[PDB]
């Protein structure tokens, strides 16, 4: 019972910068591009019937050669970090896979980019471990 979070859907709640659709590969309607700032964000909510460790899956267009690495938090601040490579095209996606825990209830989901190019460009958000919905943005 995954929940796969896309652009202009439940759950979705903010990209600084754009959702784009003008490079092949990406599932949904499209995949944001942030601003080419630090601290640019694709943010999601989620609700979890329960507190427990869930599994998180990003997956993420990056055709520049740098890494665009990002800071995951959660409600504000956990903090964590995902690392996020070149793809070697910006029409070739990949996933990052990081562990997080989730508390029951809300949990907003953010995504920001640790340099001044901003993130990769991001597809979908997929989230795995026990009962998890579209939550509340906010
Ligand atoms: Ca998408
Ligand atoms: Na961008």
């Amino acid at each position: 019972s995954a929940l796969l979070l896309q652009e202009a859907q439940a759950g979705f709640c903010r990209v600084d910068g754009t959702i784009d659709n003008n490079h092949t590969g990406f599932t949904g309607s499209g995949f944001a591009n942030t601003n080419n700032a630090q601290g640019a964000a694709v943010v999601w909510a989620i609700d979890a019937t329960s507190s427990g460790r869930r599994t998180l899956t990003i997956r993420y267009a990056n055709g520049g050669t740098a890494n665009r690495n990002g800071s995951l938090v959660i409600n504000g601040g956990g903090n964590y970090t995902v690392s996020l490579p070149t793809t070697g095209a910006w029409t070739t996606w990949q996933t990052a896979t990081i562990d997080v825990d989730l508390v029951q209830g809300n949990n907003i989901v953010q995504l920001s980019a640790t340099t001044a190019e901003g993130l990769p460009n991001i597809d979908s958000l997929s989230v795995v471990g026990g009962t998890v919905r579209a939550g509340n943005c906010g």
